[PDB]
């Protein structure tokens, strides 16, 4: 029979692949009768057989009489000849064995097992009928990975290299129980750390985008070689990439390795990105390169989610984000990275004012021995947070300049250069700085925001530093002293440690002696021992060239009668006060010029004792003096008990000495007297 | 008590190979016996459609012709349910030989057909293709039983005198598919949810209710009012955090999609789309009304177009809601109330922790309806373009990194004990922490503390070991040095600054080796300079005083702007450490954006010619009498003027020992008559 | 068929190649129905062909051997006799094997069973006794233990040597079966022979799965399925390893894990590990100390030179021993953990180094989202010398000893101690705290008792509360301002009510500083100051003193420079409460209210000091008490002041006329008295 003796639209319905794709027992043992019949009826029935043509590899096109006898001999011959059965794709098919038992009876193959070794063979194996089930042993020949059950179809579907495998006028659909349990194995990846799994990653991403499946790129456990993947230009909504989903906090079960040729292993443009449970070994220690893990190119708002990420020997920028709206990177470790680790920039697009990054939360991270680039390349990060982070033996902790950062429990240890935080609005607790490490929060370089927005607050166990305003309801003391007794009592206030020669302390004993009514019953005549409401004592202490010395003043109804001091060392000064009788509550409030713990390690201390203690023999009386002036004239008092006065001394020659010009009412001691003054000669 | 033992559904169950080909012999004998045997055969009756009971001589011949006819007449074989049964195949082989079908392949398309198929024997296995016909979902392997078990619509499917139990390798891999839910976002999956809940309660399995990935239409599920221990509801368990792989839609008719009453509640990995934007309604997601303590756990939740209260909680002992998003919700989002109609016992909520959330374009309702929340926390939250950020009044809140942008009305925080850091207020948004409305606790509990980068505001007490300065100036030379302290920005006319230069000049011993005679230049311990700066109608003017051994000899100022004033000090020789401590009446960053600044220079710099000298003055009085000094170098005195008439003028009454300038001297006073 | 052969006459290296287990291992349909012929031939040949058959010996019940004639006839009768006689076919383990049915159709044709249908086996006991038919032969294990249908799966046979690991490899005499594992992360202790009955000791399974994961370098380590498991003390001690992971059923249950461990109390810890990295998650441990008292904890890690620890979703019920014991911790995260009625320590961490260097502390301890209830006899937290450490949102209620965090460095947010018998011991501990909730006499002892680990210079705590701030250390700021700035852009003085002062104790002193001045007109540097009160001056303030007396309070106020205040009145109508009014001067553009107090704050007492700020325009009631205008600057002997009558007060040593030269004033000094520059006279003192 000839070439154009074949009906229009007739196709090969059975090939050697159909012999291979049925169990060995069937090939070798089966003997029976095959009927290719008219569609919509039993093919064994009379006048139902449609034309069938045997075609050799040579190009033979002989018509074959039905039923077609099947047996090992005819199978062997069909395979050897690389032959094919051509007939109507719309056909009935019926097979019975040597006896008469119907194996199958399909009236229309277009309308509703055996094993296949590879995808290569699957794409060349036509289904027997619409719904025909097959088992794929493995994606690649004899790797025992990326296999599963497959349902055959004649309907047109494009090969996606994972779920749909298409041949000439047919395809096989992977039977997927849970779509969220597919991996790169299903898309033809191999965990040998050599075979490029980039085609599998590109195939699985395109599949997820088209079929709208959120799992996206899913790595199974093991090591994967990946060449640069550019999904670039086109803005997508989602790019998710996750390693083996197991609860391993430290070491993910998936590792990525590359050739260091692309600037990033993954080049994406997506509004929402999620990357987790991955180790990236950049191999920059042995084959130096500039290859990072992921860059997001999408302008006008990015959302990022990182979790359980290890960057080992990365020469490039590990993560590069753009126009960040919300970035959460938790449980990430960087070891011996020579490039930037966490980098975020802005498009500069005037609209939405994309001239900064927003809501960066970095938590539970450890950067070790990172030399060359910046661990944090995060300038202009507003409404951002750092929680429980360690950066050790890293040259450049990096840049958080012009930012707004809550920083809880950040540790810098043995870092060559400081964390750059120029014009950065920091709000910190428990910053741990060892081995010469520090944070540079100075006003160097360019300020992004107005001068009015500048300042940072540091809240430490050892004190508070506010580069800004303070306001409170009231100022109290940690130490309230009480003398509910008519007799005075000697207390030891504290031992003052003065780290530097010339350091000055002022102890304000705020509060008065007496709490009895009738202070407005009589006018005050005795300014010292009178009946006035209000009072304080002001003790001055300064570390001198050798040891220290003291001097004290008071106001109103003084809470202190006397103060003595003991200068045991050059740095140490014990301060005692004779707490006046009937002193109900006296608050201890201190001013100091001494360096605090923020400045030096061997810093200023107030070793508070606040205990009843008589000053020992060899204690020195702090002289009772005050001195209020303008550097020319003023008023004071001395320890002898004389009022001190200072003013321009006068020549008697310029004074009308004849008699006082006038008088003014002054209450000298207890008595209202008349203070005289003389006229000044013109 | 004979029953139908075989039906048309039994012919359907077995492989199609069997129907078409199988020739054989079927025996039904008495139990505890091989039925293929003389004297073992019990009577078997053939029921037909509109047909008599009749009887059939065993063995029962099986072939295509018989099966076709048997199915045709909707026929059945009637016998004693407790029977022996054996099957041969013309050849005389054994397919199965069962002495008793009472105690120890096939595919079935639907649960409808499964509930109609009687098992051949106890432990007979079949495949369920799908829960619903031709839907490829909710299927599995089932082991048949004659024992009486009730249909639970998921694991056990019951007929008349039989049931089918699902083989479950892991109970935590069951979904609503297995209980007959359809992920088409139209067919009501409420029967499946109710069925899976009832199952999990009775079987005491903790997974409770578990959605697969996809969209599900759910009519209101009211889980009675009786108090349960647990209610867990979860969408597709895949690590996302942004968009859960499970969406819920509804008809908006119930007040909540889930009416629960449990001590411990878990919602996670769900999007609820309320559809108020198109079909206005008042349907929330979940309300828990279990009294006497509640525990809540929310994670990865999206609320889109919710008209009702998204979450309603009662008598909360502990509530954690992390990674939750609300867009275009017209009702309340996070709502928590209490049972106690009077104070004492159940009159508040405890341990509310909201973290990593974003409420956007929520108009009408309160995003946070959380009054009287004690020991509570907010961490990294954003409320943008919302009418009512909500109510946290009479609360106790740690608030880290809360953002309010373009919110019409303030976050109501009346009498609320706030402890805040890095609050971002943009586009006229603010927090009302005032004392309006009812105070829940005592007046002694009130107060908030706001720690910002730009300053600290304490509505309460402060105490510290000692006050130091950010700026310590040193002059370890004999010669005075001109420093520029800072530039002061005074945003309002009249704003007053006072720069206390704490510390003294000189640090040599023997200050208490002689009495103080010269109050200015004497061997003294202690000292300070007090520089006063006020912004006047035009520019600023200054003046300054000192105490003891002054650290400052001179003060000059440069004021070439209404707002700006540079302050310079001539730091005295041998000033080993001088601390700069400032007071100001000027508005800080909490009040205004164009706020007060101290631009610290603290650098050696001579005043630039045009600088004006700050007069050396002090003034201590009561408003009637006092003492002072002026720049000329004169002591000032103020007191009541006396008439010479009222004074005994001829002789001084007495004297007092006064040290004038350097010398001890007698100060006179005349008597008044 | 019947050729009697001696055991000593059987070729060296010949073994039982087929046993009754091989008949039981076939599908039941095969046993009953199959009829055919079996060939055992030389390795590398078709065993059916002439001159390829090797000698096969049938062993009988009594142990006798006869060489059988091939082909070997297979049928139910022969299968029954073979099993009934507990018979075996002995031949060369290296052999070809061929099976035909009675028709002559080949089932197998294997030229060498050592080079690469499917039966079922009830238990591993039976699996270890079943020799594979050939290399790569597939079998289906129903379950690990007979009739439990857990720990079953698909197995592929081999004659290659492999040691039994009791989970993945099950070996017999010259063969083994390897489990088909698609995902090694889906294996559980069921696969290693554990039973979820809470009675049968699953220690062997835990030890087996552990040693497998170590030898195989699989990070999953020990994975429990859901249920209650009985575990005797497991010792993985002495040998220093990298990893120890142990986890219960991995399903997101927030509150109650689906896996419970229960033990006998005989070991000090259920798990004795020595690893650098440790992960415990999703486990309830019921110590049963309430009914059978003991000192058994859950886990101790003894690995020296740095330990990492991650804990999540852990419940400790009735634990008699130390629940968790860590050594030389470098990083410890314990999130979502609960302790109920435990009599021992719960979270314990110590160090190895005796001397004050190297390993003498713990580092980066982060305890979060925890709740300890009714724990009595031990420390909930036994964590001395914990540096760079954090507590976030934790409750300790009705526990005798909240524990020891002394000599530490802690951020503590939202810690609640309620009805705790003893304080949390935090001696010399560097605390940085917010929203600490202490109820029913619970407290934190942050005193300086016992040995201080670090230097005196490192000491101090900061407590930031809603009601106030307490700094045991330095404070510095750019400038002090006020919550309250009062304005009077008006030539007339205006009355304001500042606040109601609540003084909880008799003798409590308040000082209200009204910082700022009256006037803001230029030319204060034009004239020399002559009138110290009303003169053109820059700077100023009013200082208001208020003290609670035996009954009510009384006041008194002084001023500086250009005073912002003209008058002060007050209302003391109770012992505790004092309203303060100020007559704010004309043209005072901004006055900041700043306060000092001796009164006890909220840190000290519940009924604490208050400033009930009003800061509003209000004229004081005619019955209000006027505050006397006074100041008083002295040294206790001499000084200066002013009284409300408007007289300057001076104090100094009195002089007798006899020691004064009354003749002439010795000299004069220039003094500006009431604006006018005059000469203040002075007399000389006789020697």
């Amino acid at each position: 029979v000839d070439a154009t003796a074949i009906p229009k639209g007739d196709v090969p319905i059975l090939t050697p692949e159909n012999v291979y794709a049925m169990p060995p027992q069937f090939w070798q043992n089966f003997q029976g009768k095959l009927w290719i019949g008219r569609a919509g009826s039993d093919a064994r029935q009379p006048g139902n057989q449609i034309p069938v043509f045997l075609r050799d590899a040579n190009g033979n096109l002989a018509q074959i009489t039905q039923p077609i006898t099947l047996n090992k001999g005819n199978f062997d011959q069909f395979v050897k000849d690389n032959a094919a059965l051509i007939a109507n794709p719309s056909h009935a098919m019926a097979l019975e064995d040597s006896n008469g038992q119907t194996v199958f009876n399909i009236p229309d193959v277009s309308q509703p097992i055996g094993e296949i070794p590879s995808v290569d063979d699957l794409r060349k194996t036509r289904p027997l009928f619409e719904g025909a089930k097959i088992k794929l042993k493995s994606w690649h020949p004899g790797l025992e990975v990326g296999g599963g059950e497959f349902v055959g179809s004649f309907q047109p579907a494009q090969d996606d290299q994972g779920v749909i495998f298409s041949g000439d006028g047919f395809h096989w659909r992977r039977v997927v129980d849970d779509y969220n349990r597919l991996s790169l194995f299903d898309f033809g990846a191999i965990a040998d750390g050599k075979t490029d799994s980039a085609p599998a990653i590109k195939a699985m991403y395109q599949w997820s985008q088209q079929s709208d499946q959120p799992i996206c790129v899913q790595f199974p456990a093991g090591t994967f070689f990946v060449t640069g993947c550019d999904f670039g230009e086109e803005q997508r909504r989602f790019f998710r990439i996750s390693g083996a989903m197991v609860n391993f906090g430290y070491f993910p079960a998936t590792t990525i390795v590359s050739d260091g040729q692309s600037p990033f292993v993954f080049e994406v443009s997506a509004r929402w990105v999620e990357i987790s449970n991955l180790i990236f070994n950049g191999n920059t220690d042995t084959k130096p390169n500039r290859q990072g893990l992921l860059r997001n190119t999408c302008p006008g708002g990015q959302f990022f989610r990182g979790a359980c990420l290890r960057f080992n020997n990365v020469g490039g920028t590990a993560l590069s984000l753009l126009d960040t709206l919300d970035c959460k990177i938790d449980q990430w470790y960087a070891s011996a990275c020579t490039g930037d680790v966490i980098q975020a920039g802005w498009s500069g697009q005037k609209k939405g004012n994309w001239d900064h990054s927003t809501a960066i939360e970095l938590s539970n991270f450890n950067a070790q021995h990172c030399k060359g680039g910046k661990v944090l390349n995060l300038p202009r990060c507003s409404q951002s947070l750092i929680h429980n982070g360690w950066i050790e033996h890293c040259d450049n902790p990096g840049d958080i300049s012009n930012g707004q950062w809550i920083i809880d429990a950040l540790s810098l240890e043995d870092c060559k250069n400081p964390l750059i935080a120029w014009h950065s609005r920091l709000n910190t607790r428990q910053t741990n700085l060892q081995s010469g490490s520090w944070i540079d929060n100075s006003e160097q370089g360019d300020r992004w925001l107005s001068a009015w927005e500048m300042g940072s607050t540091r809240v430490e166990s050892y004190g508070v530093a506010i580069d800004g305003s303070l306001k409170y309801n009231y100022l109290t003391s940690r130490w309230l002293l009480e003398n509910n007794t008519s007799q005075p009592v000697w207390y030891e206030l504290a031992n003052l440690y003065s780290p530097t020669v010339g350091d000055s302390w002022e102890i304000e004993v705020f509060g008065q002696s007496q709490f009895n009514n009738g202070t407005d019953s009589e006018p005050l005549m005795n300014l010292i021992d009178g009946r006035n409401t209000g009072g304080r004592a002001v003790i001055h202490v300064q570390r001198k060239k050798d040891h220290a010395e003291a001097s004290w003043s008071a106001e109103g109804s003084s809470p202190v009668l006397d103060v003595r001091y003991v200068a045991k060392t050059d740095t140490d000064t014990q301060v005692f006060i004779r707490l006046a009788g009937w002193t109900p509550s006296a608050a201890i409030m201190i001013k100091s010029t001494a360096k605090d713990r923020f400045v030096t390690g061997r810093c200023a201390r107030v070793d508070a004792k606040m205990a009843k203690a008589t000053p020992d023999s060899g204690s020195h009386a702090a002289p009772q003096r005050f001195s209020l002036h303008n550097g020319k004239a003023g008023v004071g008092a001395n320890e002898q008990g004389d009022l001190l006065l200072a003013s321009r001394a006068l020549s008697a020659d310029n004074v009308d000495t004849r008699k006082p010009e006038g008088f003014v009412s002054v209450v000298i001691n207890g008595k209202t007297v008349a203070l005289p003054y003389f006229a000044i000669k013109a």
